[PDB]
């Protein structure tokens, strides 16, 4: 409830600059410009609106193949793309790279996930997603209105945005919430536990100051991004439940060998 200016607030305001600088680096599009292309203000950044099949179509000129396998298959690739970069940025996390090779993995492997659809909602809004880096903009309606199995494997993303955009965190929030979600030792098949906490720990501790400094006015974000953080686990597990829905259904179209194998292991 109240704070000082001690040796030990100062390294946890330190954390959230590094953090902050490796995550602007580590990823393209940030939540900042991702908002001012979404509210028009941008000069260079106008997306190009895909709210249909031929708006789609024509689409594809300005940058076994049906539309609804086809828009699949390309969900998979930004994903893997987004794993490295998720994986670039998680190696500048302090300590993680002194952990045991295995438990970065191990890491990594169960996390890119709920990171994948915690900063997917910075490019949604309740009118659909910015795609290929704010070049396009695919609605939502066009999305639930693809084929049978793949009509619905977008919408659990889109409510989850809308409710987490709600708490209005910046770039600085993220940057540190990222780091909170990565460092888990509830992951299965870690080696020392112990060290991953205690790093995570510290990072609970920067993230609760840097909300207080950052969103004076909100009593309590810090105990609902604690909340967001499980139901975060609960939209990848019915991601990989419908997932397997469509492998078990549609075939003459596979899904990345790399994603298969986060895939296996979760449940």
């Amino acid at each position: 409830a109240v704070h000082y200016l001690n040796p030990e607030s100062a390294d946890l305001r330190a954390l959230a600059k590094h953090l902050y600088d490796s995550y602007i680096k580590s990823f393209p599009l940030t939540k900042a410009k991702a908002r001012a292309i979404l509210t028009g203000k941008t000069t260079d950044k106008s997306p190009f609106v895909i709210y249909d099949m031929n708006s789609l179509m024509m689409g594809e000129d300005k940058i076994s193949k049906e539309v609804a396998i086809r828009i699949f298959q390309g969900c998979q690739f930004r994903s893997v793309e987004a794993v490295q970069e998720i994986t670039e940025y998680a190696k500048s996390i302090p300590g993680f790279v002194n952990l045991d090779l295995n438990d970065q993995v191990t890491l990594l492997k169960y996390g890119v996930h709920e990171i994948i659809y915690t900063m997917l909602a910075s490019l949604m809004n309740k009118d659909g997603v910015l795609i290929s880096e704010g070049q396009g903009f695919m609605t939502r309606e066009f999305l639930k209105s693809l084929r049978k199995p793949f009509g619905d494997f977008m919408e659990p993303k889109f409510e989850f945005a809308v409710k987490f955009n709600a708490l209005e965190l910046d770039d600085s929030d993220l940057a540190i919430f990222i780091a909170v979600i990565i460092l888990s030792g509830d992951r299965p098949g870690l080696l020392n536990v112990k060290p991953i906490e205690d790093i995570q720990d510290n990072l609970l501790q920067a993230l609760e100051l840097q909300l207080k400094l950052n969103h004076p006015e909100s009593s309590q974000l810090f105990a609902k991004l604690l909340q967001k953080m499980t139901d975060l686990r609960q939209i990848v597990t019915e991601h990989v439940q419908l997932l397997q829905v469509i492998k078990k259904t549609e075939t003459d179209m596979s899904l990345h060998p790399l994603l298969q194998e986060i895939y296996k292991d979760l449940y």
